[PDB]
């Protein structure tokens, strides 16, 4: 029938208008989402141990897990963010327009700057500060290059996931 | 209770005979599967923005995500393919008897050679062409070694053949 | 309404007292867990092809998959173990007080020693023997350092102890 929505320690999720929640999504406790968000199949927004704040027009893709460290870390996601399939976001701040590649893990006290890209499968170490409009890739996630301003977010994403950009020398997704 | 099956843009999943769908699997939109397939716990096949085509005796293991790019990529998976636990396949072509290792990410316009093996946890970048009968590994995935065609088509077929037996213990209540 | 729990070939899950099973967890076949365990959202314990044995006060976090190889590998998980979000455990032994970091893959015949830690996102190759009180990281996962045995056990104990408290907020 509908997404699993659930109170914990008296906190009840607050979801804005025009938000799509998949039938088998889970949103639990201290979670606020803005307007125009989508939460896809089997995604889990677990606000049991600390707070999750999500802005407007955020896409949380299938099988993604959002969690925090009890009294140590929080999630703040800004507007127009894309969180890829099977991503783990743990106690991270993600600024407006940032894209997190499918399969990535983003650890606590990470800041992803406005319009930055985390490549698919990256592991972003605790406390990593990702500059606005940069691409990070690998395990651990390292600076690859500035986002090309002459191209769109999506094409910058596609270029960041092409083997041509990591050829014979650079060994990071 | 059974699998979440839904249409999107009027496309309705089509499933061959003798196909196991776990009751918490999700199959949505433009998905076509052959017969002898198995779709495991919390697998998601999301054909909402482009097409997913799957041959026979394919297992999609627990927590695996199949998705595509709007007007840009499609998924084509051959027969006797094993897709591991928590794998993401995005707009890729997987030929017969290929095995995708658990936790791997396979990106758009990738072609996985017949009898090939993507190692657990690999990230295969866009327009990687994986040689048949070869093992790829790492992030980005790179050529590690050849396997004999004999042991590699047979070996990957046996994983897919046993998976049909594991499916029937749930599907047929055996 | 509640967790998917099912027999396969006559093997029926056995769950200890005081154990939290999330409404969308899956526990199937030859699985035994002890007391004070928590299985979180969309976790899958698939005991269809071989045994899964889990001791007391173990948390299996959201999205994690536990499976085996038919006739070939088993899962044995000791007491006070924390298994991170979106982890895959395939046919591995995890000893008391061990942590598996989120996003990690742990393959068949791996042994994770008492009080050892697998870093987030590691891939532990088939057969890797992880020393007690050691940190392994990377893909393939490699030795990083020793940790003090008494500190590692008490820290990892307190992570498993907090998880039992988080579980009690959902009961
Ligand atoms: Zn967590
Ligand atoms: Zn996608
Ligand atoms: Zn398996």
């Amino acid at each position: 029938k509908m997404a699993l929505i659930q109170s914990v320690r008296g906190f009840t999720p607050i979801i804005g208008e025009d938000t799509f929640l998949a039938e088998n999504a889970t949103i639990v406790g201290d979670v606020v989402m803005g307007k125009g968000c989508s939460v896809w199949f089997n995604a889990v927004l677990r606000g049991d141990v600390n707070s999750i704040r999500i802005g407007d027009n955020v896409n949380i893709q299938d099988g993604s897990i959002l969690h925090t460290l009890y009294q140590k870390s929080t999630i703040e996601i800004g507007d127009n963010v894309s969180v890829g399939h099977n991503v783990v976001i743990h106690g991270a701040k993600i600024c407006d327009y940032a894209l997190i590649g499918m399969g990535a893990v983003v650890l606590d006290h990470v800041v992803v700057g406005e319009g930055a890209i985390v490549a698919a499968g990256s592991v972003v170490l605790t406390g990593t500060q990702i500059e606005p409009n940069s691409i990070y890739a690998g395990a651990p996630a390292r600076f690859i290059k500035k986002v090309d301003p002459e191209q769109s977010r999506e094409m910058n994403f596609r270029i960041a996931h092409n083997y041509r950009m990591y050829a014979s020398w650079f060994k990071d997704e």
